[PDB]
């Protein structure tokens, strides 16, 4: 069964490209990472940094999670990310997304031993 750490990598890690490669990046990625299987996941963020760099965020700035839990951490440095947001014309199973590249600080929730990212909370 897929662990939460493995799910995070599948849903949010894309180290192959250092930025949103094209206007069609999200359309391709949301589908290939199985994020449009059950429904069109409305929003999702991909991180273009090494896995090591992202895991290290778990020992960075401790901040409150959107859900009230306190196991969230904010990256000290900005990181290259791509936000994928479902366009109004998108209709399951024909999910469609707008691809947006940015350099922001990421906030992830971490759990376990080793302490690793399991959820993407926000970017600021
Ligand atoms: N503080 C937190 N806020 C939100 N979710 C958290 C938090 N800490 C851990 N999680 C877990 O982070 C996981 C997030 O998985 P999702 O598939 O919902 O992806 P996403 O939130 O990264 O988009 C959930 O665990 P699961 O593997 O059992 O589904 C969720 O329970």
């Amino acid at each position: 069964k897929e662990t939460a750490a493995a799910k995070f990598e599948r849903q949010h890690m894309d180290s192959s490209t250092s930025a949103a490669s094209s206007s069609n990046y999200c359309n391709q990625m949301m589908k290939s990472r199985n994020l449009t299987k059950d429904r069109c996941k409305p929003v999702n963020t991909f991180v273009h940094e090494s896995l090591a760099d992202v895991q290290a965020v778990c020992s960075q700035k401790n901040v409150a999670c959107k859900n009230g839990q306190t196991n969230c951490y904010q990256s000290y440095s900005t990181m290259s990310i791509t936000d994928c947001r479902e366009t109004g014309s998108s209709k399951y199973p024909n999910c469609a997304y707008k691809t947006t590249q940015a350099n922001k600080h990421i906030i992830v929730a971490c759990e376990g031993n080793p302490y690793v990212p399991v959820h993407f909370d926000a970017s600021v």
